[PDB]
Formats: C-alpha cells, sequence, structure tokens
C-alpha cells in the first residue's frame, strides 16, 4: 500500500504512517480571507509530504491569524473527510 514516495520527499512528524502530498491547501468557509491570503500561513508545508497531524496543524496557524485579525471567535481545523491527493481543505469557522 503507497506510504512512503521518497522521490524527493517523504513522509514526517509521524514516519511510518499515512501522509499526504500537499500540492496545495483550500480554504471551506472562508469569506473574510482568501485561500492566498490563508496560503501564506501554510507558506512552508507544501511539496512535501504531510502526515495528519501536521495537516491539522496548518489549520491551527490559520485559527489564530484570525484572532489576531480580531475574529476570536474564529476557528480554522482541517476535517480531513478523505484528503484530496495534493489539495489539502481547512474548514474556516469565522463565525
Amino acid at each position: 500500500m503507497a506510504h512512503h514516495h521518497h522521490h524527493h520527499v517523504d513522509d514526517d512528524d509521524k514516519m511510518g504512517g499515512p501522509t499526504v502530498l500537499v500540492k496545495r491547501f483550500q480554504l471551506s468557509g472562508n469569506r473574510q480571507f482568501d485561500d492566498r491570503r490563508l496560503l501564506a500561513l501554510l507558506h512552508d508545508l507544501p511539496g512535501q509530504e504531510l502526515n495528519l497531524s501536521q495537516l491539522h496543524a496548518a489549520a491551527a496557524r490559520i485559527g489564530d491569524f484570525y484572532q489576531e485579525k480580531g475574529y476570536v471567535l474564529a476557528r480554522a481545523f482541517l476535517p480531513a473527510q478523505e484528503i484530496q491527493d495534493g489539495t489539502v481543505r481547512i474548514e474556516v469557522l469565522e463565525g
């Protein structure tokens, strides 16, 4: 079963587990900030094989991002729900 691709990048954080080669981030529910704006929060992530844990951690960056803009009630979370083999989706609960 396809786990480690290891052609330049491979499983990190939790090695030997399920990983997704992040090619791009997709934001769902975001109305205050566009994908582009939130993507810079993940600027250092894609092009690599991020594991689910790192994928969820990516969303935490955005959840705090909104808070600093005044949206303290806002939280971004990665619901997974069978993530695409390249596109990762994060749910932005702005309020």
